[PDB]
């Protein structure tokens, strides 16, 4: 109600500005392949607007492994100027709305470079744990370690 932020579709005619979003937010680099699936999610990713300007995106694919169907949270983020307005929180709240009315994942989980102290304690918030920490996750990024965050379904 009187909300400022929105989630919309991810098509061909705005990929260009889900990867120019995910090239300023992630210090990572995805390729055309992650591009290109995204396309064929559906729901599970999302372009997110405040006052209908594009500032974040989440893009999720299913994740079949341990004997469970799990959703996967690739990318979930939005531009520095615009964080603490609740974008994330809308933009997560989508994927467990998803989870809760489709009934079958057993769980939800993402990596989180292990320095990134506020995803940490934004994804606790909604019931993530930290389940495991790999060490090095990350090919050419410093720190190399990510943990890996979890919700039981
Ligand atoms: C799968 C992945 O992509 S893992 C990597 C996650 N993404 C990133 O780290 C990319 C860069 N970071 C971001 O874009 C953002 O900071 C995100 C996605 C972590 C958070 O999204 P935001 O829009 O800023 O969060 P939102 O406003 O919805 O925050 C919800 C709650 O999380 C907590 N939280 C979020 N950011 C912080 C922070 N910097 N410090 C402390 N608590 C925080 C708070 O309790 C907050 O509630 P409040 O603002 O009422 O106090
Ligand atoms: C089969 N599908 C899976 O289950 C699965 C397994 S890995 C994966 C995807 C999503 C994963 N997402 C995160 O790591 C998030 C988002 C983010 O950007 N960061 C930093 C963060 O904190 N967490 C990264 N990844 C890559 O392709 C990827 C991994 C490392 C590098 C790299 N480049 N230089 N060194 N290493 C580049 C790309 N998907």
């Amino acid at each position: 109600k009187g909300s400022r932020i929105e989630l919309g579709d991810v098509t061909p005619h705005n990929i260009k500005q889900l990867k120019r979003l995910n090239q300023v937010i992630f210090p990572v680099s995805y390729n055309d392949k992650f591009y290109k699936d995204v396309l064929e999610v559906g729901e599970l990713a999302k372009l997110a607007y405040f006052n209908d300007i594009a500032v974040g995106a989440v893009c999720c694919r299913v994740d079949h492994s341990q004997n469970q169907k799990r959703l996967y949270i690739m990318t979930l983020g939005c531009l520095a100027p615009y964080r603490r307005l609740g974008i994330g929180t809308k933009m997560l709240n989508h994927v467990l709305n998803i989870c809760e009315k489709d009934g079958t994942f057993d769980n939800i989980y993402l990596h989180v470079q292990i320095s990134n102290e506020s995803a940490i304690d934004f994804y606790r918030k909604f019931g993530f744990e930290i389940i495991e920490t790999k060490k090095n996750y990350y090919k050419r990024i410093e720190p190399a370690d990510a943990h890996v965050l979890q919700k039981n379904l």
